[PDB]
């Protein structure tokens, strides 16, 4: 995936969260450390920020990353995209999870009520475990895809079933 | 421990450590001019070759801090494997490929023998992280057996579209 996708991922909270632009931040809700009132030097009351379920998207007031352009962002992606979840592991290593994307979808994962698009992923029979599969630290992770000419981002990584390929993707 | 610690850039692509002593890679990456390979001279080094798998058996440990794996001759038809594939720029590419009959297969105007294999991202434009290129030969294929990992051949080529595969094996 281009390097300038992989710049915009950033650690954040027990997961990641992706810059859209030099002012509009995305993330997974429950990643968020839930004492936080100062993110990138501002303080809470100059952040605008719209919640959906597991989907959170700050807006700064001021260019936080003004080496990036503004890309696309969309509600999800049409059934059957082939995205890549750009997931960072341990010591520089990129891990793009190849995933084909699904329906719309309500499921309960380790207990917990999740909604977003559901996908499979294309990375062996099953992808149990951190060589093929997701891990609870890989949350906020951003789901991208090209339409041969540019890439769009449609979400961020919510959850993944134990013991199986099913990902959940929370969108705007 | 991860299976991503045993895969290694060599010569042209990649190869596998499959213990602390053995590593197995694609004949035509190794390099045609050598007289030692990771420190160790090639003359305490058994190679054994068969069409485009070779193994390597090193003298002394090399990679101590590895277990043994399960190495077989290709694995039944309709498995599901996983290809690790190592990029320059740093990725890391698990891809799952179907697995189908040995045969001698004619990929871009050349005969390869091996385990036949399609991909399940399937349908084409891998400029996506979706599919193989050349450099990735060498990569290893595997699948998980109850709680066993097993490694069953290494990446030999690949159709125009980096979709319809070949996986070299042993014997
Ligand atoms: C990435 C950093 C170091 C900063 O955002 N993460 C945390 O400080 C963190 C992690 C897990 C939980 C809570 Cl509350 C905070």
């Amino acid at each position: 995936a281009p390097p300038t996708l992989w710049s915009r991922v950033t650690k954040f909270g027990s997961g990641w969260g992706f810059w859209v632009s030099p002012t509009v931040f995305i993330t997974t809700t429950h990643v968020i450390p839930t004492s936080a009132k100062e993110f990138f030097g501002e303080p809470l009351t100059s952040i605008a920020i719209h919640r959906a379920g597991e989907f959170t998207l700050f807006r700064f007031s001021k260019k936080i990353r003004p080496d990036l352009t503004g890309m696309i962002l969309e509600e999800g992606c049409p059934e059957g995209t082939v995205c890549s979840v750009l997931i960072k592991r341990d010591s520089g290593e990129l891990l793009p999870l190849a995933v084909r994307m699904g329906a719309i979808a309500s499921m309960r994962i380790q207990g917990r009520l999740v909604h977003g698009q559901s996908g499979m992923l294309l990375t062996g029979a099953n992808a149990k475990g951190m060589d093929l599969g997701t891990i609870p630290g890989d949350c906020g992770a951003p789901y991208v895809y090209k339409r041969a000419n540019d890439w769009v981002v449609c979400g961020v990584h919510a959850a993944a079933t134990k013991s199986g390929n099913t990902v959940v993707c929370a969108v705007q």
